């Protein structure tokens, strides 16, 4: 669908309403398929991280590493979809902006690609932004193809404020996902048992992006 029905119809009143916000089939096949070829290619060749330290053995040999991440701003080479799937998110942003919530959106961060790469580790419950640091939007597009979360596990789990319930976010293939990143939305990966990718971008409100900086720039006089 082209970025603006669906950010309208769906995306805007969907994030107002619940503060979460799933799309499925956001690129096709042809693309999303670039797109993992792409990640894995950087897997492959070793741009990400060797992992999260999730264990540290008093033995080092014996360290337990969880996910791994590399930053893309999508002009790399090798990274043109990635960019593309950047630019798509920016295209679905800019013609969300004003409506969602009360924020301005006037930038982003960067691509964090994650892997997590199957060995029973996930990501311990946490909130995104939860000291202001000017980030209002977390936006993650998964890339794993018949991803069965009852055999493989890696379920994204979200705790909506307030709601005696949780929302479970499978990480299928061609998923996009929104959802407000401050204390709203506190989650967790749930264990992954396979080898597990996910894209995330974060955009930036104007004006608490602004004020974050004293809340940390000089200039010598
Ligand atoms: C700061 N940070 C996160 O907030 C992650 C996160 O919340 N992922 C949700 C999901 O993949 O469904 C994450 O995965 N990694 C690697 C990370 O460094
Ligand atoms: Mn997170």
């Amino acid at each position: 669908l082209p970025a603006l029905k669906l950010a309208l119809e769906y995306i805007v009143p969907c994030m107002n309403k619940h503060g979460i916000c799933v799309v499925d089939d956001f690129l096709g096949k042809e693309t999303g398929q670039q797109i993992g070829d792409e990640v894995r290619a950087l897997h492959d060749t070793g741009k990400f991280t060797d992992g999260q330290l999730v264990s540290q053995k008093s033995d080092s040999s014996k360290d337990i590493r969880g996910d791994k991440i590399t930053w893309i701003e999508g002009k790399e080479p090798g990274c043109e979809t990635i960019g593309l799937l950047m630019s798509s998110m920016d295209d679905l942003i800019r013609h969300c902006n004003g409506k969602l919530g009360s924020y301005k959106i006037n930038g982003r961060t960067k691509a964090m690609v994650a892997c997590y790469p199957g060995n029973g580790t996930g990501y311990v419950r946490h909130v995104d932004n939860p000291n202001g640091d000017g980030r209002c939007v977390t936006c993650i597009y998964y890339l794993n193809k018949d991803w069965d979360a009852k055999v493989s596990g890696g379920i994204l789990r979200i705790f909506p404020e307030g709601k005696a319930q949780f929302a479970d976010i499978e990480p299928k293939f061609d998923r996009l996902l929104f959802f407000w990143s401050d204390r709203r939305n506190p989650h967790e990966v749930q264990p992954a048992y396979a080898t597990r990718y996910a894209i995330t971008v974060w955009y930036f409100d104007a004006d608490e992006r602004a004020r974050a900086k004293v809340k940390y720039v000089r200039v010598e006089l």
